[PDB]
């Protein structure tokens, strides 16, 4: 249950914090829309942590492919901090994130 299998145009913005896609809706049409992932993702001693919040505070190199790699997942990266102040490059698949009826939801 991806969002990413029923919605198109996925791009990372603002700043490596938003997710924003156009997402199908019943109807089959479909709804941009956008999910603040600094709201329910952290970083938790260099790992990402879903239901964690603002892990862009501590990373650097924040970005996304929508579509990576043979099995074309949604993967968000960037170098994360440490509780001992080293960077780690992380990634994380944001198939967690689901398209509820056009709006993407955690």
């Amino acid at each position: 249950m991806s969002y990413a299998d029923s919605s198109r145009n996925a791009v990372l913005t603002n700043g490596g914090r938003t997710l924003r896609a156009e997402c199908r809706n019943a109807d089959g049409n479909w709804v941009t829309s956008e999910l603040d992932l600094d709201t329910i993702i952290g970083n938790n001693d260099g790992h990402f942590q879903w239901g964690g919040q603002n892990f862009t505070e501590t990373a650097e190199d924040i970005r996304f492919h929508p579509k990576e790699g043979a099995a074309e997942q949604p993967i968000l990266r960037a170098r994360l901090r440490d509780c001992n102040g080293e960077f780690h490059d992380r990634d994380v698949n944001l198939n967690r994130i689901q398209n509820v009826n056009g709006r993407l939801v955690f």
